[PDB]
């Protein structure tokens, strides 16, 4: 009569934050419901979740000054010295010569050293894309996830004006958030949605980086897990066992 | 007098397709056009060419009918050997059980055998987004690249539709093609566009399909290249040596 650990394991795959004893029956409830959610999907809109906020987040930015930038996943081992990191244990190491970027910012500071030489004050550059890191099992956490990063350099690269494009990014997203203050963490709970900076910081030098600057990053996977109440970042992740939050496995 | 072929290949980095003794004179005149079209974009629109190719491309297979999947780019190494891939050496390995994708068959198998259990027939879905290759020097192949695979499976799955598709999707993007004919390549001139299947094919078994199918998968660095005139697909790349083809070196 009472539900193994087991069975609940396997409705807890089917059940939607959304959702409001014989196993069998409750197992095919969740079924149809979860066939039926990816036939509306199927139906009607079509997009994926994390496709979908890479490209509002994308249209955000562009709107409000900023590069999009697409720079290489696959980077040289030299960046991740470069970047002061003795998340060491952390790289995906491909070959001799190369890794899967933990981070955005190396390539981001490459391009803000070149593009100081092209465009006016103040350089306003983001990325969005594919990063990497070893992690221990975690509801929060993915090997595979997505960061965004903003930035700007020159002009204007105020802690204010830092929070302030914060500010307007999550309450365009609809995300509830506490700035929790040089450095700032953008947390949802006790959950961090963003690291950010406000620069320069002593790194800066080895890049050929001598301006001010403001920036931050978020990941895109809590993003979502945030915005649809999922309970494991799992659901929101490049997956072949849930498609917009939703179990595959049916 | 003579221009030294090390100062050549200077200002080919600084010459752009549309572009129609000494030096010196040359190198800063090419500068000066490529800084401009660095603030053109910066100050209008602000789309990288790959990530702006890639949103175009998914609203014309959403529209279409096709679900948008956002699926792992780090696989286990399995799917390789699941796929009769005995390429074999062109895998970037990762760890000891896992390899950076180098196409989305795999992942797209397991998406079609899933959805089958939930979708109506024909199941129609696609996927764009990073696959690796180990590849020897040439101006058309990327180590690291964007493929676009499309695929339908059950119903109207014919040699005509995938055609159909495939002139459609070209004549969108307004790419000049040629199908060359089971199987088919889509070729610009002697450069292929895409490989394409109409399936079943035995390789299916493995991976629990057994439906008719048709798909095809494109390169979009090599899209831009045709449609943007690059002399080398590294003007197309995700990478930190140009931006929407213009040299950031300047
Ligand atoms: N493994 C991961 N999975 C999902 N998102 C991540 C991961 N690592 C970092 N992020 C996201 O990228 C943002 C910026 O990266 P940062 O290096 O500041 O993370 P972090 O400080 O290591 O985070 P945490 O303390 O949670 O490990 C984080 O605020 C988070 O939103
Ligand atoms: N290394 C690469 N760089 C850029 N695009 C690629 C690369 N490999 C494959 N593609 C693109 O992906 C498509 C489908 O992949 P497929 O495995 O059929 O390529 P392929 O037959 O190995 O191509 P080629 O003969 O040119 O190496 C190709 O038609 C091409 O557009
Ligand atoms: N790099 C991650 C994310 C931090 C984002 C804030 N930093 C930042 O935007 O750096 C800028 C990007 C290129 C250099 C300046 C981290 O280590 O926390
Ligand atoms: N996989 C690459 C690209 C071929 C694209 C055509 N094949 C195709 O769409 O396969 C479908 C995708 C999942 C199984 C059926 C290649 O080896 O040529
Ligand atoms: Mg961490
Ligand atoms: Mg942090
Ligand atoms: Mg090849
Ligand atoms: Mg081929």
């Amino acid at each position: 009569p009472a539900l193994t650990k087991s069975q609940t394991d396997r409705l807890e795959v089917l059940l939607n934050p959304k959702d409001e004893k014989p196993f069998r029956e409750l197992e095919s409830e969740l079924l149809s419901r979860r066939k039926k959610d990816l036939q509306q999907i199927y139906a009607e809109e079509r997009e994926n979740y994390l496709g979908k906020l890479e490209r509002e987040i994308t249209r955000f930015f562009v709107d409000r000054g900023f590069l999009e930038i697409k720079s290489p996943i696959l980077i040289p081992l030299e960046y991740i010295e470069r970047m002061g990191i003795d998340l060491s244990k952390q790289i995906f190491r491909v070959d001799k010569n190369f890794c899967l970027r933990p981070m955005l910012a190396p390539n981001l500071y490459n391009y803000l050293r070149k593009l100081d030489r092209a465009l006016p004050d103040p350089i306003k550059i983001f990325e969005i894309g594919p990063c990497y890191r070893k992690e221990s099992d975690g509801k929060e956490h993915l090997e595979e996830f997505t960061m965004l990063n903003f930035c700007q350099m020159g002009s204007g690269c105020t802690r204010e004006n830092l929070e302030s494009i914060i500010t307007d990014f999550l309450n365009h997203l609809g995300i509830d958030f506490k700035i929790v203050g040089d450095t700032l963490d953008v947390m949802h709970g006790d959950l961090e949605l963003s690291s950010a900076v406000v620069g320069p910081i002593p790194l800066d030098r080895e890049w050929g980086i001598d301006k001010p600057w403001i920036g931050a990053g978020f990941g895109l996977e809590r993003l979502l897990k945030v915005k649809h109440d999922f309970k494991n970042i799992k659901r929101a992740a490049r997956s072949e066992s849930y498609y917009n939050g939703i179990s595959t496995n049916l």
